[PDB]
């Protein structure tokens, strides 16, 4: 059993996450 | 049993994720 | 059993996502 | 068994997904 | 059991998806 | 059993998250 | 101008959407 | 100009939405 | 000018929305 | 300008939403 | 200009949200 | 201008938001 996780990143990234605003 | 992952980014990714607004 | 996964990416990507909005 | 998954992308990718805006 | 997938994009993809507003 | 974890980063990362502002 | 808009619902409803598994 | 929006649900609704799964 | 807007909601209501799993 | 919005809600509701599990 | 806005809630609402997961 | 808003809840109220677990 042999396992190779590779991940590479060269681009920027912008995130943007609102979670709520819910009236109750 | 031989396994390989690979994950290549080079571009900018912009995300925006709204979850919510909802009236109960 | 040999096994590969390749992913590769060089165009920018802009999604938004909307979840909500709902009135009950 | 010999498996290979290769994906490409080169082109920009606009995504808009809206789910919502239900009245109950 | 040779088994292979290759998936290739080189033009701009643009996607709406809206799913809702439904009244109940 | 041998287990391989690769990540590395090169482009500039902005993330804003917001959770709340809900009315109850 | 008198408008009236009236909707009632008395029946269990199941919905069931699948927007993708497209490959480029 | 008099405008009325009434809105009444009594049955159980169960909604399963899917988007994604796309490969490019 | 007289505007009403009713939402009367007695039904349980159960909803799962997936977006993503797309591979670029 | 008379304006009025009610929204009653007497019904168990529950909402599972999931984004992500993107690979670029 | 005379605006109200009125909200009720009497059921038990559960709510899950996952953002992310995703792999660059 | 006369404004009014009003919140009343009753009712138990469970969330889980999880925003995170990107591998960069």
């Amino acid at each position: 059993n042999f396992l190779v996780h590779s991940s590479n990143n060269f681009g920027a990234i912008l995130s943007s996450t609102n979670v709520g605003s819910n009236t109750y």
